[PDB]
DNA sequence: TCAGTCAGCTAGTGCTGAC
DNA sequence: GCGTCAGCACTAGCTGACTGA
């Protein structure tokens, strides 16, 4: 049919008749002197339609003009599939306000002058770049030999200004029908991209979410400043990059250590649930089963000091029950069996072929706080024990900069707050975490191991963020046997709160007037469908960690382009980079100063410090 | 063949890991 | 009522298919 093969020789299958092919255009010359396909059907919406489609016999030298002086424009990378890895790029847009979008299609496409162009344009640092849903093409196009400075994503934006009301969505269409009085018509259900040759609807399509970006930049950006949320965006914006390539990267684990881990703990925990078994008084029960076992517990008559009967098996609980023979190897076994199936079970699974290395998935703002999260195999999630982390490694000849700020949390707070006492204290260079560890223990600061710290963290944010003082001895009485009286942790709770008034003048006042409405120190807004004062006492003060965290990745990762190293992983508070041998010293002081530059930014009076360590591996801090 | 007696999914829980 | 999130494993219940009626 030659219906069919209206425009085969641009890489394109007529498979509607629904179209229609040149018009003259007043481009600016490099000396500032003045020198397109369609659909038939037309649309109701004003969204722009037209595009050009840029191929190898298909190119123009003088296209490089409509980029040339711009200030703005829309971008967005289609893909074969969702595995980077092994994945490659299908089409480029471009969408220029009042210009067609313009296509590069990547497959068709064998020469490097149609590229320049657009390589230049991308470059450009005062070039904002509009791209829904930024980190994944910015994976893409990192991973292809290409290096983005500048975005401007509207799905950050979108999130940002609905101040975390409904948690679903922010796909295109969504925030088009929301602020846009456009609808996009979404009925592209996931056609076949792998083939090279494309239909003319979907290409349709795939310029029109392009074009549609511009509109929503406009407008955007004027909803933005009325709210006063610009700093947010733009620091989340530039924050895009520096997560790509740390996903880009991942960790390397040493496969033999791994392995042998692997069986050692696997021979531990069969002898451990024969022992857990035989103990137990049945041989048929499922070990794992939380309801099977709670019945054996009772049916073994296991009982408190107090007239209570196990009605859970909560660690936080569980560990109160503790003086009988099958609790121990209970715990013992619980422990090993996470251990196992959360992560040496699993790990290997994870190691990507022909790179032994784990690469992970970072969600940008699925937190509610704004906080990371791995949706893929969490590395924020692999334990502390160091014989569990040795196992990740840097690349041959490379080592580790483990970069951790000190204490981040009780400095929010402190400029949150504006209290007088905590930043004179933090002036002075004293430990509030060392500090809490020792109050609620012997009184000896030196005596004060990494186990008591931990504990003092979780006893500290949480009177902090609002717990109450039977929560708190029931946590300091399951995790150090204090066994307290109430008074003793009444007067603990008081005196906290009134040797640092501000934060209890916070608390009060954020009490006392039932306010839906809550700010970060960027801006970052939220609105709460009814009030509850532990989420809104955490939410300032979480938002302000994760931002000064997001800026001094920014720092870093443009700071860190001299040593040729790279980053790694972020977790939540710190920062991991593999430089080479030679430039050890570049590298710690330039993370030192890049983590110092970023949290002085947001808060002004207390002075942040960072605990860096060069290490051999990850696990050896 | 309808009516009464049976495997797969499928959201709900409990538990533990990190910060 | 201290917060954010992710992961592993059960097991009621709904819905669906087989043995009489
Ligand atoms: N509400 C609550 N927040 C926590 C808890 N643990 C950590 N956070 C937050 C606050 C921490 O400052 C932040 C970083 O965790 P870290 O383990 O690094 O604590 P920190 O940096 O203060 O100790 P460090 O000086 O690095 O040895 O995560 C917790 O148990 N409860
Ligand atoms: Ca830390």
């Amino acid at each position: 049919d030659e219906i069919t093969k209206k425009y085969i020789k641009d890489n394109i299958i007529n498979v509607d008749d629904n179209i229609i092919k040149k018009d003259i255009f007043k481009l600016k010359n490099e000396n500032n002197e003045i020198t397109y396909f369609e659909s038939k059907k037309k649309f109701d919406d004003d969204i722009e339609s037209r595009f050009f489609i840029i191929n190898d016999n298909n190119y123009n030298e003088n296209i490089n003009l409509i980029y040339k002086d711009i200030k703005y424009c829309g971008l967005n990378i289609q893909t074969t599939g969702l595995e980077v890895f092994d994945e490659n790029i299908r089409l480029i847009q471009i969408a220029v306000e009042n210009y067609p979008v313009i296509i590069y299609d990547m497959f068709n496409i064998n020469k490097k002058d149609i590229l320049d162009g657009l390589r230049k344009v991308l470059e450009n640092k005062n070039i904002i770049k509009i791209i829904q849903n930024g980190k994944f093409d910015a994976k893409f196009l990192l991973h292809n030999n290409f290096k983005i400075e500048n975005i401007f994503d509207t799905y950050i934006a979108s999130k940002l200004l609905d101040k975390n009301k409904n948690m679903y969505g922010f796909k295109l269409n969504n925030i088009v029908e929301k602020y846009l009085n456009v609808i996009l018509d979404k009925q592209q259900q996931n056609s076949v991209w792998n083939n090279s040759l494309l239909n003319n609807n979907q290409l349709f399509y795939a310029a029109r979410d392009s074009s549609c970006l511009l509109k929503l930049y406009k407008k955007l950006k004027e909803e933005i400043k009325k709210e006063n949320l610009h700093i947010v965006n733009d620091i989340e914006n530039k924050c895009i990059l520096p997560i790509c390539d740390m996903e880009l990267n991942g960790i390397k684990v040493d496969l033999e250590n791994l392995q042998k881990s692997t069986n050692e703990i696997l021979n531990e925990l069969n002898i451990e649930k024969d022992n857990l078994k035989k103990k137990l008084k049945d041989e048929n029960i499922n070990v794992n089963s939380q309801q099977q076992v709670l019945k054996a517990l009772q049916k073994n008559n296991v009982r408190d000091i107090s007239n209570k009967l196990i009605e859970n098996t909560s660690d936080s609980n569980l560990k109160n029950f503790l003086n009988h023979e099958e609790i121990i190897s209970l715990r013992n076994y619980r422990r090993l069996y996470k251990l196992y199936s959360a992560f040496y079970l699993k790990l290997p699974l994870h190691i990507n072929t022909k790179t032994n290395k784990i690469h992970t998935t970072f969600n940008q703002l699925k937190t509610f706080s704004g906080r990371f999260s791995s949706e893929k195999p969490n590395l924020q999630q692999i334990p502390r024990q160091k014989n569990i982390r040795e196992i990740f490694i840097p690349n041959d000849n490379n080592i580790f900069i483990i970069a951790d700020f000190k204490q981040i949390e009780l400095k929010i707070a402190a400029e949150i707050t504006n209290d007088e006492i905590m930043l004179k204290a933090y002036n002075n260079n004293i430990d509030l975490h060392t500090l809490t560890a020792s109050i609620i223990t012997k009184k000896n600061i030196p005596d004060i191991n990494k186990e008591d710290r931990h504990i003092a963290k979780a006893i500290n944010f949480g009177l902090i963020y609002g717990m109450n003082y039977v929560n708190l001895k029931n946590y300091a009485n399951t995790y150090y046997g204090l066994n307290m009286s109430l008074d003793q942790c009444l007067y603990f709770y008081n005196s906290f709160f009134e040797h640092y008034k501000g934060i209890y003048k916070w608390h009060n006042q954020v009490k006392q007037k039932r306010a839906l409405q809550y700010s970060t120190l960027s801006n970052r807004k939220v609105i709460f469908p009814y009030f509850s004062f532990t989420k809104a006492l955490n939410y300032p003060v979480q938002g302000t960690c994760a931002d000064i965290l997001k800026l001094a990745l920014v720092d870093l990762y443009d700071n860190l382009k001299d040593i040729n190293g790279k980053i790694i992983l972020c977790v939540h508070d710190e920062i991991i980079i593999e430089v080479n041998k030679k430039f050890q010293e570049e590298a710690l002081k330039i993370l030192v100063q890049s983590m110092e530059n970023s949290a002085s930014y947001f808060l002004k009076k207390v002075k942040c410090e960072v605990s860096v360590k060069i290490a051999e591996n990850w696990g050896s801090k």
